[PDB]
């Protein structure tokens, strides 16, 4: 960390601290044979530190800047003006200028034009991007102009905009410096960007060129327009041709000017087809050198391609680490589970450790690998029809994938259920006791035996037979009563207020806990305005508190394990953060009168005796009439016995998960005491095996954890596709509006009825302030989301499928719901009156 200047040829690996990201990648690119990087050098961060960071006024100014927030806006406008003008007034030490004069003559010389380009780094974050944050000036000639523009580059580190960016991304201003790339200008016929993997599709196999005439500054700042071409294998899939009005050109005596292209020139294809393929190959060599897809800037001059920037890509949805060969197709677990939130590795692993599916992981969520199924004759073709009875877009997405570059070459007893339930209740009772004895590596040793027991109650053949009994029977009823009586999706109304549904009870019991809070206005005022996490220990103060805390405590002992994202072991359970239930307990205090759970439940079973006994009567004057009747009543009794249970096995699974979580946090806090972990919940970023070794060996790799931590962040920003490909193509299916109103948003019908109301688009149940009219539009809706179904008039989600909670819960609440809705939360606007049809599956944006 001594030199002031380095030629691209002199730059060693991992020198970002000295030359910045841009400078480093230019250095790297310049050593690839067949790659022409215009000669140049970096004015090092040394020069920056020497000239500026050693200045007492500068450092004082930056020490001040350290103190302010994005809300200290006018302190930002003025302090940064001071810094900027201070920089442009500070001369560059003659010693630094001397070293530069020498290196500049080597590339050469002060009569030639140079690009002067910012290159930033953040200390100890060598790969941190400052893309589009700081200045570049093109075609600068002469020592005077050079020195002037170096200071200008430096000053551009302290625009209001660059400062705000650093504050929001938690970069310390004192630990960011600017190197300056000084590089021979290319005077090009054409220039542009290259993305080694298509930003649509995201398919890791297509390439993409944006190409314009003239210098690249137009395309990037951000007009002119540009040509777009996609090349899939070595063949060109697509060509696009922009009408390119303007082009930027270098002036002989320095600087730059914009010209208007002749009309007949504006529509010409920037690059020939041969040049496009040549560029693609050029580009494939730099991920191939770099190992991950890349973002590359280029110039075409006199038939020669010049590389002028390269930089890792940052947006694509990762591919599963598959240990299989050949082309693979993955199905998304998120969509069927109604989850789609990124999961942490510890939580990711516990789901994997409990499934007999071939599940893999990509981007913090889970995929199932189902290609070998697809390949065989008549098992594909098993699956596509079968997977189409839960999710049409999946079926659609699979047809679309089997057309590629050869991508492809018993009902149990009535008494069954309560024994199933109590045999789980007890299996958990045992569990709760046996871990409070285990600890350390004994804990881990035990969890694995218990996973076997988890699997045993979860996948009990008798349980499954009881589960399907409900599904199968509403399969039968829906198919057959539409066949005879015609016009019917009947099992929706027949399922209404079904008994023993541990998840429908949950949302409906919160109605009662609010009936307890309602009388006491002391507690209601506290609860109305509180962010205190242990507000439950301040209640005994107020007149209602003691009564209230009891009401709540019992709910949490019944449902406290459950939280949104429950499948992820690492997510805060309700009982760990009771304050998240308050706005729902609050707002259905005000939306309901006394005994609302009774009246909602009753009117449901009333409104399904009527359909039962309407359908049965109405079937009597059909041809074979009282026969057809008795076989349906047979299926209704069956239906309404085993529909509750459909939701129990998840509730048993989770209870274990929360019991495991408590135990694993103990070990993690025990790991803090021993000084081996920094943060007690850092165990969320290790998979369950890695975690075993840590308690076992007393060793961790924090440069690993921190990357898990970092990776997690850049998931969350992702949204899993319905289907994922070995190439990382994403396929969400397309729906079929047969004879549905055009201009409608299409989805899966799931729960019957048409209704009109206010759209409330909510991503957090806690911030959901639902009112009587509202139609809830959200992303997923797992059992966690039930308590919010009691005031709304209809439901809309982005993801899901018939027979997958909480689609199953809408039916029993008698709620119209539509489910497979591409981009509902973005397409629909909060507050827009809206009509949902949950019979035919569509949505109309009412005026
Ligand atoms: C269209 O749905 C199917 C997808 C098929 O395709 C296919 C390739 O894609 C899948 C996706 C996307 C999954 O996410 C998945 C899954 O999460 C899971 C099992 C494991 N399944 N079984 C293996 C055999 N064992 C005897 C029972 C467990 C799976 O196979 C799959 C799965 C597939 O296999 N496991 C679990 O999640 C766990 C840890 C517990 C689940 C418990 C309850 C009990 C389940 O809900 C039961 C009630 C059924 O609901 C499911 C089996 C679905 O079946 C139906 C009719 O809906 C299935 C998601
Ligand atoms: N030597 C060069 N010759 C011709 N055009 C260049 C040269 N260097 C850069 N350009 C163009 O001018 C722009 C300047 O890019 P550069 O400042 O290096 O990064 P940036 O895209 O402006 N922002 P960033 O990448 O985060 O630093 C590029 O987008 C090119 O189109
Ligand atoms: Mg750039």
């Amino acid at each position: 960390m001594k030199p002031y200047v380095l030629k691209f040829q002199e730059i060693r690996p991992h020198s970002e601290a000295l030359v910045g990201g841009k400078g480093m990648n230019l250095g790297a690119c310049s050593n690839i044979e067949g790659v022409h990087v215009p000669a140049g050098f970096c004015l090092t961060t040394e020069a920056y530190k020497r000239t500026l960071a050693e200045n007492n006024e500068f450092t004082q100014l930056l020490q001040r800047l350290s103190s302010l927030k994005t809300s200290d806006m006018d302190a930002i406008r003025e302090i940064s003006e001071t810094i900027r003008t201070l920089i442009q007034h500070t001369q560059i030490p003659s010693e630094i200028a001397s070293y530069m004069d020498a290196t500049l003559l080597d590339v050469g010389g002060y009569e030639m034009p140079f690009a002067v380009r910012s290159s930033a780094t953040a200390e100890d974050l060598p790969h941190a991007s400052f893309a589009g944050q700081h200045d570049t000036y093109l075609n600068i000639i002469g020592k005077d102009a050079l020195l002037q523009h170096i200071s200008m580059c430096w000053a551009s580190l302290f625009t209001e905009r660059a400062i705000i960016y650093r504050i929001q991304n938690q970069f310390d201003h004192r630990k960011v410096q600017l190197a300056v790339v000084i590089q021979q200008m290319i005077s090009p016929e054409a220039s542009g960007i290259l993305f080694t993997a298509d930003p649509i599709t995201s398919n890791r196999k297509s390439l993409s060129i944006d190409a314009s005439f003239g210098l690249g500054e137009a395309l990037v700042s951000g007009l002119v327009s540009a040509d777009s071409y996609t090349v899939r294998e070595n063949t060109i899939t697509n060509k696009i041709i922009a009408t390119k009005k303007l082009a930027i050109y270098s002036l002989k005596e320095g600087g730059t000017e914009t010209r208007i292209l002749e009309k007949s020139q504006q529509t010409k294809q920037t690059l020939t087809d041969q040049q496009i393929i040549q560029l693609a190959k050029l580009g494939r060599k730099i991920e191939a050198y770099f190992g991950k897809p890349q973002d590359i800037e280029w110039c075409l001059a006199e038939g020669a391609f010049y590389i002028v920037q390269s930089r890792p890509i940052t947006t694509l949805y990762p591919i599963p680490e598959v240990n299989e060969p050949g082309n693979r197709v993955y199905i998304s677990v998120a969509h069927q589970q109604m989850m789609t939130d990124a999961m942490k590795p510890l939580g990711l692993s516990f789901y994997l450790m409990t499934t007999p599916a071939t599940m893999y992981t990509a981007g913090g969520r889970l995929f199932v690998d189902i290609t070998q199924s697809l390949s065989a004759k008549v098992s594909r073709d098993m699956m596509v029809n079968s997977l189409g009875q839960s999710d049409p877009l999946i079926k659609d997405a699979l047809l679309t994938v089997i057309n590629k570059k050869g991508f492809l070459p018993s009902i149990p007893d009535s008494s069954s259920v309560f024994e199933l339930v109590r045999n789980s209740e007890n299996s958990i009772k045992h569990l709760k006791q046996s871990i409070e004895t285990k600890s350390g590596s004994d804990l881990f040793d035990f969890i694995v035996e218990d996973l076997e027991e988890l699997k045993r109650v979860l996948f009990n053949p008798t349980s499954i037979d009881a589960i399907m009994a409900g599904m199968d029977a509403s399969a039968w009823l829906n198919e057959h009563i539409y066949q005879w009586l015609g016009e019917k999706n009947v099992a929706d109304k027949l399922s209404e207020s079904a008994p023993n549904n541990i998840t429908s009870q949950m949302g409906l019991e919160l109605l009662d806990v609010a009936d307890v809070i309602r009388p006491y206005p002391a507690v209601r005022a506290y609860l109305e305005q509180t962010k205190n996490p242990d507000f439950m220990n301040e209640l005994a103060t107020l007149e209602g508190g003691a009564e209230t805390k009891k009401a709540l405590e019992d709910y949490l002992q019944k449902y406290g394990m459950r939280c949104a994202g429950e499948i992820d072991l690492t997510k805060t359970r309700w009982i760990e953060n009771p304050l998240t239930l308050i706005p729902l307990i609050l707002s259905n205090i005000k939306n309901f009168d006394s005994s609302a759970s009774m009246h909602k439940f009753a009117q449901g079973e009333k409104e399904a005796f009527h359909k039962e006994q309407e359908i049965l009567r109405r079937l009597q004057e059909l041809p074979d009439g009282e026969q057809k009747a008795m076989e349906t009543k047979e299926k209704i009794d069956i239906l309404r016995h085993f529909i509750g249970y459909r939701e129990y096995p998840k509730y048993g699974m989770i209870n274990r998960y929360f019991i495991y979580k408590l135990a694993l946090l103990r070990a993690g806090e025990q790991l803090v005491k021993d000084g081996i972990l920094q943060e007690h919940e850092d165990i969320y970023f290790l998979y369950f095996e890695e975690l075993r070794e840590v308690v076992r060996t007393g060793q961790v790799d924090y440069e690993l954890i921190n990357a898990r931590k970092r990776d997690f962040a850049t998931f969350e920003k992702l949204t899993p596709p319905r289907i994922l490909t070995s190439d990382g193509e994403m396929i969400n299916g397309e729906y079929k509006r047969e004879n549905l109103p055009k201009d409608a948003i299409l989805g899966l019908p799931v729960s019957s009825g048409t209704v009109e109301g206010r759209a409330r688009v909510i991503l957090e149940m806690e911030k959901a302030d639902l009112e009587d009219g509202d139609i809830l539009v959200t992303a997923y809706t797992d059992p966690s989301w039930t308590p919010a179904f009691v005031s709304i008039k209809g439901l809309v989600t982005e993801v899901g499928g018939l027979m997958t909670h909480g689609a199953v819960i809408a039916r029993e609440y008698g709620l119209p719901a539509v489910v497979g809705v591409e981009n509902a939360t973005t397409i629909i606007k909060d507050g827009q009156q809206i009509r949902i049809n949950g019979t035919e599956g569509y949505i109309e944006i009412l005026d």
